[PDB]
RNA sequence: ACAUUUAACUAAAACCCCUACGCAUUUAUAUAGAGGAGACAAGUCGUAACAUGGUAAGUGUACUGGAAAGUGCACUUGGACGAACC
């Protein structure tokens, strides 16, 4: 998260690659040479590229400081690219009664509807013997409320010597999408 | 609706009406189904309250929500503010 705004006449490090308002390539020089271009121009630097090893900020007025992200207000406007998912976590028990995991399996259903990836664990119920046959027969019964909606996205592993059980779902992708769509129809239609 | 008749040298005889009660009305029981409160117990999800209970608590009202509840507006103390100046 960072802004194109000026980065001030405090510079952390001692050589930039020093760029023109107009474009011209300066050249890399001393860090207190850079300030005395601030004054004898009245001018203000804006770190253009972070990523390169080599320090590189770029002197130019306010006015061009303006016209820059008024561009990236546009841009990202125009065709904005957010793509972070997000992770939510449920833990339930093996002995959870059906009304609390109606409740936790709607949960569910609005986080896969936002293109969030759901892990869920299983754990021994309070003092209560249970294999993994029935304790990996939940993600199963969770999984069928969402037929097309949602789909694997990990399978089950003993995270912790086999007394927890972890998945891990998704929102099916457009083309998976498509694929059970297509195969839904021929099962009736073609009948 | 219904009618003064016979009789009368002692005096008597004769008498006999038709309409109501209902698909009205009162109350209660029984029955499909739905839903409360309580006892027993203390499974499930949380942790709302009691300590400034971890966002002080609560009243009334409104909206909202798996659930205790949450929030807004006004009100209360059945909260507090540490009690000389500095
Ligand atoms: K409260
Ligand atoms: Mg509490
Ligand atoms: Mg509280
Ligand atoms: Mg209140
Ligand atoms: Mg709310």
């Amino acid at each position: 998260k960072t802004a194109f705004s000026n980065v001030g006449r405090k510079i952390s490090q001692r050589v930039i690659h020093l760029f023109d308002e107009k474009g011209n390539d300066l050249g890399n020089m001393h860090r207190a040479n850079v300030i005395r271009l601030m004054d004898e121009r009245d001018l203000r630097l804006v770190q253009r590229n972070t990523s390169t090893e080599p320090a590189e900020y770029q002197l130019m007025t306010g006015l061009q400081i303006l016209q820059e992200r008024q561009r990236l207000r546009e841009m990202e406007k125009a065709n904005p690219k957010t793509g972070p998912t997000l992770r939510k976590e449920l833990i339930l028990s093996s002995n959870i009664g059906q009304h609390d995991l109606d409740t936790k399996t709607k949960q569910i259903q609005q986080w896969i509807k936002k293109k969030h990836l759901v892990q869920i664990t299983i754990k021994k119920g309070k003092n209560v013997d249970v294999s993994e046959n029935e304790m990996e027969e939940i993600f199963h019964q969770i999984l069928q409320t969402m037929p097309g909606i949602a789909t694997f996205s990990s399978r089950p592993q003993a995270v912790q010597g086999g007394k927890a059980l972890m998945c891990v779902l998704r929102a099916l992708s457009k083309n998976e999408e498509k694929a059970y769509k297509e195969t839904q129809e021929t099962q009736e239609r073609d009948t």
